[PDB]
């Protein structure tokens, strides 16, 4: 069994960059999701991938604003946030293994159902200004 672990969180100044990297998953085809948690607020998906055909999803907030790439292996996933702003300030998760029919279509396309079979606790991000 595997439980993903994430890194890459802390305070940075806006206009700032910064890598945030997930961990543990084995799958060669599945869907791995990065969340965003506003603290008090509902959860956002950030962006999304599909291992299987390497599409990707992103939020329309961090369009152009964030990048998903994988180390070789598929092993690791990072989330390299660039052009940070306050609003981006919460703590951020990641996920995957898709257990409804209906967010593995969505993966890497839509918004979409998105319901996942394996969490990580994540990683606080603070955009100081
Ligand atoms: C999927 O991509 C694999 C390599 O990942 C690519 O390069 C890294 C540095 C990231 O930028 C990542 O986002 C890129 O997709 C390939 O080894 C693999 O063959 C690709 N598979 C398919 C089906 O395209």
């Amino acid at each position: 069994q595997v439980q993903l672990q994430e890194s890459g969180g802390g305070s940075v100044q806006a206009g700032g960059s910064l890598r945030l990297s997930c961990s543990g998953y084995t799958y060669s085809s599945n869907c791995v999701v990065w969340f965003r948690q506003t603290p008090g607020k509902e959860r956002e998906v950030v962006a999304s991938i599909y291992t299987g055909d390497n599409s990707t999803y992103y939020a329309d907030s961090v369009k152009g604003r964030f990048t998903i790439s994988l180390d070789n292996g598929k092993k690791t996933l990072y989330l390299q946030m660039d052009s940070l702003e306050a609003e981006d300030t919460a703590r951020y998760y990641c996920a995957a293994g898709a257990a409804t029919t209906q967010t593995m279509v969505a993966c890497g396309r839509t918004p979409g159902p998105y319901e996942l079979k394996y969490w990580g606790q994540g990683t606080q991000v603070t955009v100081s200004s």
